[PDB]
């Protein structure tokens, strides 16, 4: 059981930023999920066998 | 069982971003869902035999 | 179960950004779903076998 | 079961943008659904045997 | 089962955008559905057997 | 079952766009349905044996 609840004047949000000026070979990575606002809620569930996830930046052989 | 409730005068949201100036071999990169607004609600399951997820970024042999 | 309610006078969103200036060999990657608004939701559910998912960027042999 | 409901005077929203000037070999993927508005839902389902997807930039042999 | 209800006096949307200038192999790439408008609501489901979906950018032999 | 209901003075929707000036080699691409509106709803279910979909952009051999 979940609740939420709110009342509000005035809201400003930001999330996920990045800047690169000038630069060579640069990551910026994130391996979940990704909830923004003035109200967020996020929810994540895994079972079973064997279930698998990744996320990969640059390769070079 | 989730209940959510809000009430707003004003509200301003900015979510995921990226600024490149000048630059070489860049990566912006995200794994997951993404979710954005003035109220926002997210939710994932995962279960089975051997599910599999993936992302990547630049590769080169 | 789930139950979302909401009231507001203003709502302004963005979602998903990318700027590029100048640049050589860039990529922006989201491995998901997007979902934006002044109110938003998103679910998923995943079972079965073998079941797979994937996304990738630049590729060079 | 899902139950949403909402009330708003003003709303803005923009849901996923991208800029490229002057630059190389510039890339931008989302592996998902992409879900827009005042009032937005999505929803998805996996199951079954085998069952597989997928999506790609630039491929150079 | 799902219901919505919403109510609203002024909306504004944008979707998904792109902006190309001056440069040199560019790629926007969506691996599913686009939904927009003031209310919006997307719904998927995939089983079977062996089932496939694809989608691709520039490739060069 | 689903339900949606709702009542508006005003909306203004734009649903996908693009912009390429003096640029070369450049690929929008989008691997499912586009649907957009003042309201907005899609759904979609796959089954069958090797069941398969697809979409590509320029290919050189």
């Amino acid at each position: 059981v979940l609740y939420v609840g709110s009342k509000t004047k005035e809201g400003v949000v930001h999330g996920v930023a990045t800047v690169a000026e000038k630069t060579k070979e640069q990551v910026t990575n994130v391996g979940g999920a990704v909830v923004t606002g003035v109200t967020a809620v996020a929810q994540k569930t895994v079972e079973g066998a064997g279930s698998i996830a990744a996320a990969t930046g640059f390769v070079k052989k």
